[PDB]
């Protein structure tokens, strides 16, 4: 019999209203058992019922209408289209339309052994013992692994939960826990009450062994931190933060959060950062658990803006939800921006506002190829679906949600964000809706925000200036006719007002009321474009930058070390008037300009370490740790300061070490010796910690001694730290050690193994080694981490984008395309062969003028 149905999308005509799940998982063996009961109706007469369903195994599907002594059940046939995903149940006669009726499905799983679905999580206690637990992660498509449903967003329902567990273990779920029942053979079923109305892919239960700690906000809400016993002492920051960033929102949103209570779950294996699932919000233990001895200042803002993050969402996708996923933006790039609205007032000492604009340029790197895509853009299959989690609906998103707040002024986009969430509570939406709402207050939107969200790429906008006659252009950037509504903003020599022009249109004018020594735009990068100069321009801002460079603020000064080398590769400023201008960081103070010069030149010697440039490659560096050396220098090795003092003091010794500034090694080799003769008890600062074990990492003895130290460790910072200054190794045995034993997750989980790969793609002699072990072990890497991921695309550029010859793109070209269904069309695939072909290019055409550059400098 041929499956009746022939699309990827699930009918529009039978639409569930409420699902009981029953859940039965035997941690023992790995297997589950589950009865879901879906009440739907049928707006046609239809006998068949499409539904999606991966990897089950259903025993029996039965239709039942009516209640009490009038219910009437009727066995249904099953047929399934695994490749579809779905499952075709068939009744002996027609549905009734506009009448209720219940889908009661039984069936039987095994536990994922990948990071989606209801998988496997494990850890090993303090005292040796090997722990299971069983925890979910279903968006975008994986819902239909853990039950049979209909498994797209805008098929919102509520969901009661009921979970069959052995007595030893605990389970929780999004909702309150309301009876505890014991049933046959020694289990206890737990019922959770009835969620509100939402998409399957926020549905998500635990099983395990978890401690909790627990604050009560303003308004009532209970917030638990959920964590392994021995590591629910690291759970007080991210507890508190969670109740202010909850409250925030409440607040600000004036829509109160709807559940008794929110949870926070820190799993031992989880792939991403974390998840949003309404009521039961899950991070990776690095995410939300802070250490207040061994974790870093990055991980202590890392962590407030995830718990922003995920509570943000539970307006912004929980709540109001994108009608499919060619909209994904409308939840993720709203969720990123919300992590700077909330943070910037709930936490004003870490000064999140500074950092946001380097999401912007993040977005700017893959977004000026021809393979990015638009904000909004077509999507079908989940390989598809799951490449949407990516920079463009992320950090795109977000940067043009900011350039938009900046245009309308934070109180109207404020009163359209509410009004858009009042109006579309418990549905779903699209861009459309959007421009909709922010239209209702009180200017024009649609127009404007069509062209930042249809169209691939940001423009290029030029400035020139006679006299008082300031001419403006604009043009699509690209490395290698589009039209949008700039809301461009500047200063000047006699003004530090924002100075606002709208520019839609190819070209426009502005007379400045009086003559000017220079003028900026793109006032503190708020704006999702570049700058250009003509005539003496980038001359006026270099000469700025040389000597008076406070007379812009450390944004713009960032703005301008970023653009100067974006300008290189499209050929309007030539390699040397940016390095030029570059040399003014020889005086620089702050984090962000720093980081931005980091930004631009680090990636130069990479590509050089990859090529046969040995001479240049140690010129470059010597150039580099020379025009930081006076900051260098006066870092303390210290955790004194502010949040951006400890990160740039941090980054700064750990540069200085890697490239053999020997007042750095010497201090940090002393520090590893009297850390290591006190077999590790001594506690160092933790910002020069990673300079201090990348030092020592690189001699057996000391590389040894550090491995040993790993296994002990609770801190997700010391073993990030660990694993970065064992990645730093040139012994090759080693290496290929680290990759094989991630890979095989038991003394290294597989949740760090990307970022291993990565690492080792770019150490300097172990590089072959992460683009062989890709190749080799494709299969299985991608059966852990799913075609279209984050993961898999963050593999593939990592081992990768740092080739610059012919031969090497030959490699990448043919490995990807000998992939055919299993990779070939992949977006990071195009988006890494075309950063390869502007490696070529550029390094072609400025090799030698870096070499030339260097020697006159
Ligand atoms: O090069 C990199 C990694 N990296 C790239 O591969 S491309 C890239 C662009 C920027 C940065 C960066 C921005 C800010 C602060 C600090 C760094 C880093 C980076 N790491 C080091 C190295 O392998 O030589 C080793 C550690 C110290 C830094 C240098
Ligand atoms: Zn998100």
């Amino acid at each position: 019999t041929p499956f009746p149905w022939n699309k990827i999308r699930l009918p529009e005509y039978v639409i569930p209203v409420h699902y009981d799940l029953l859940i039965h998982a035997q941690l023992t063996t790995l297997t589950f058992w589950g009865t879901t009961k879906v009440e739907i109706t049928a707006s046609q007469p239809t006998s068949t019922i499409i539904l999606h369903s991966h990897h089950l195994q259903i025993s029996r599907a039965t239709l039942r209408k009516g209640a009490g002594e009038r219910l009437s059940e009727e066995p249904l046939q099953v047929l399934e289209h695994p490749r579809q995903e779905q499952i075709a149940l068939l009744a002996p006669e027609p549905l009734l339309v506009g009448l209720p009726y219940t889908v009661v499905i039984h069936y039987a799983g095994q536990l994922s052994e990948t990071f989606h679905g209801f998988y496997k999580s494990t850890y090993r206690t303090k005292e040796g013992e090997l722990r299971i637990l069983a925890s979910t992660q279903f968006e975008p498509t994986a819902a239909r692994m853990a039950f049979p449903c209909f498994d797209e967003p805008a098929f919102k329902a509520s969901f009661s939960i009921k979970i069959r567990r052995e007595p030893r273990h605990l389970a929780i779920s999004n909702m309150p826990l309301v009876k505890s029942v014991t049933v046959a053979e020694g289990l206890i079923e737990d019922h959770f009450d009835v969620t509100v109305k939402m998409s399957t892919y926020l549905v998500a239960f635990i099983i395990s062994d978890f401690e909790s700690v627990s604050k009560i906000t303003k308004s009532g809400v209970k917030v638990s931190v959920y964590a392994v016993p021995d590591k629910i002492n690291q759970a007080d920051y991210a507890l508190d933060a969670a109740v202010t960033l909850l409250e925030f929102y409440e607040d600000y949103f004036s829509i109160p959060y709807p559940l008794p209570k929110q949870d926070l779950a820190a799993i031992p294996d989880f792939q991403s950062g974390a998840m949003e699932n309404w009521g039961l919000t899950t991070y990776r233990e690095s995410a939300l658990l802070f250490d207040a001895e061994k974790s870093s200042a990055s991980s202590k803002l890392g962590i407030t803006m995830t718990v922003a993050h995920e509570l943000a969402h539970q307006w912004f996708g929980n709540l109001v939800t994108m009608e499919w996923w060619n909209d994904l933006w409308l939840n993720e790039g709203f969720a990123k921006f919300m992590e700077f609205v909330s943070v910037s007032v709930t936490h004003p000492e870490l000064k999140v506002g500074d950092y946001f604009f380097g999401k912007c340029f993040d977005a700017m790197e893959v977004d000026a190829l021809q393979s990015s895509h638009p904000v909004s853009t077509p999507v079908e299959n989940p390989a598809q679906i799951r490449e949407m989690f990516d920079d463009v609906s992320y950090d795109k998103g977000a940067c043009i949600l900011n350039m938009l707040r900046e245009y309308l002024s934070a109180d109207a986009f404020k009163s359209g964000i509410v009004q858009y969430l009042q109006k579309h509570s418990y549905k779903n939406t699209k861009n459309e809706d959007l421009w909709d709402s922010m239209a209702s207050i009180g200017v024009d939107v649609k127009t404007m925000m069509n062209t930042w969200t249809l169209q691939r790429g940001f423009p290029l906008i030029t400035i020139t200036v006679r006299g008082r006659n300031v001419h403006m252009k604009q043009e699509h950037y690209m490395k290698g006719g589009y039209l949008w509504h700039v809301p461009l903003t500047f200063i000047t020599s006699k003004s530090d007002m924002v100075h606002r022009f709208l520019l839609k249109t190819k070209t426009d004018v502005l007379i400045l009321p009086e003559e000017v020594e220079w003028i900026k735009f793109n006032v503190g990068m708020n704006g999702y474009y570049i700058v250009h100069y003509e005539d003496d321009g980038w001359d006026s801002l270099t000469g700025l930058l040389k000597g008076t460079h406070t007379a812009v603020s450390s944004n713009d000064r960032a703005s301008l070390i970023n653009n100067a080398f974006q300008l290189v590769s499209i050929g309007k400023l030539s390699i040397e008037k940016a390095l030029d201008l570059s040399l003014y960081l020889k005086h620089e103070t702050e984090i962000m300009p720093v980081f931005q010069g980091l930004n631009e030149l680090i990636p130069m010697y990479k590509l050089m370490e990859k090529r046969d440039m040995n001479e240049v490659e140690t010129q470059f560096k010597a150039f580099l740790i020379r025009l930081l050396r006076d900051l260098i220098d006066k870092q303390t090795w210290t955790d004194e300061g502010s949040v951006s003092e400890r990160m740039l003091r941090s980054q700064l010794l750990l540069l200085a070490c890697v490239h053999n500034y020997q007042p750095c090694v010497q201090r940090a080799e002393g520090y590893f010796r009297k850390w290591k003769e006190s077999n590790g008890q001594l506690s160092l600062p933790v910002d020069v910690t990673l300079a201090v074990f990348a030092v020592g990492a690189q001699s057996t003895e000391g590389w040894d001694f550090l491995y040993s130290k790993y296994q002990f460790s609770l801190s997700s910072t010391e073993k990030s730290q660990i694993e970065f200054a064992l990645c730093r190794t040139q012994n090759k045995e080693k290496l290929q050690w680290l990759l094989d034993e991630s890979f095989k997750g038991d003394k290294i989980k597989t949740q760090e193994f990307p970022q291993i790969l990565t690492l080792i793609g770019r150490n300097p002699v172990g590089y072959p080694l992460a683009w062989q072990f890709l190749r080799k072990n494709w299969n299985k890497l991608v059966q852990k981490f799913e075609l279209g991921s984050s993961s898999i695309a963050h593999m593939v550029m990592g081992t990768t984008n740092q080739f610059s010859t012919r031969t090497r793109l030959e490699e990448v070209k043919g490995f990807f395309s000998s992939l055919k269904e299993n990779g070939s069309q992949l977006r990071c695939v195009q988006q890494t062969i075309e950063t390869i072909e502007e490696n070529i290019g550029w390094m072609d055409k400025n090799f030698d003028k870096i070499r030339v550059w260097l020697q006159s400098e």
